[PDB]
């Protein structure tokens, strides 16, 4: 399999992450840890196996993340190790075009109401507007691969829909919430729970303050990813799904859920 997609095609991100899957071990949703070394070793090896020379990004992939052993990466730094799709990656671009948060106000935009996650027609509908930002065009075998590979890969119940962490996964692990908000999870059932605890107000909503509050909890909760250096920092983060300044729990309800609602 590798031998095979890793020196074959233009590699769109669901056979990509077969590869990944391949050495995706821990299934953190990130090559994590030495099995980047294990990857990028089935790389070198593919390549130097198919006659390929490992391009100075694939090699230098081996030469400076070769020892990536408490590394991690997403997505992103893979994705043009192994030429994935060069114009669809534009709007995998754009999950990197400021930030890896304000892109997030961008996702909640198109759907519905803001149900806090874009269901199909929606997602289906999710690229067209990337389409008229990208200033390509976002062909048919880039809009269509990469919708499907984000309503898949991440796909919570199986829904058709589209929750963050794939487009988050496909999102620069920066100044990103989204891979500390993985492990961070509380579980979707004290989610409920601590977002009526937010809820302190009695509104059935909450605002960006009460979010610095969901963040006061959860940093003294889980201090290991989230950090009183950075934890108005994800009070900035959250807010960017919410709307308004006042977050509905429909789009806060998979930073710290788990991975699901």
């Amino acid at each position: 399999m590798a031998e095979s997609h890793l020196q074959s095609s233009l590699i769109t991100a669901s056979q990509f992450f077969e590869i990944w899957l391949h050495f995706d071990a821990d299934g953190s949703g990130y090559l994590e840890g030495k099995e980047l070394q294990n990857l990028i070793q089935e790389l070198l090896q593919a390549r130097k196996k198919a006659g390929l020379e490992l391009s100075p990004e694939m090699k230098t992939f081996v030469d400076q993340y070769g020892q990536r052993d408490d590394g991690k990466i997403g997505i992103v730094e893979l994705a043009h190790v192994l030429p994935t799709e060069e114009n669809f990656l534009l709007l995998f671009r754009c999950q990197q075009l400021k930030s890896c948060e304000e892109f997030m106000k961008t996702w909640r935009k198109y759907d519905t109401d803001h149900s806090g996650f874009i269901e199909t027609e929606e997602l289906k509908n999710f690229l067209k507007d990337l389409l008229e930002k990208a200033n390509k065009t976002v062909d048919d075998t880039k809009l269509a691969e990469y919708t499907d590979l984000m309503l898949k890969l991440f796909d919570s119940n199986n829904d058709g829909k589209l929750e963050l962490t794939e487009m988050a996964r496909l999102l620069p692990v920066q100044e990103n919430f989204l891979l500390k908000f993985q492990g961070i999870k509380m579980c979707g059932k004290e989610f409920n729970k601590a977002f009526e605890l937010y809820d302190q107000d009695g509104n059935g909503y909450i605002d960006e303050n009460e979010l610095d509050a969901l963040l006061k909890d959860l940093c003294e909760k889980n201090k290991q990813e989230l950090d009183i250096n950075n934890i108005s920092t994800y009070k900035k983060n959250i807010m960017a799904l919410s709307d308004g300044g006042k977050l509905y729990r429909t789009d806060l309800a998979l930073i710290l859920s788990a991975g699901d609602n």
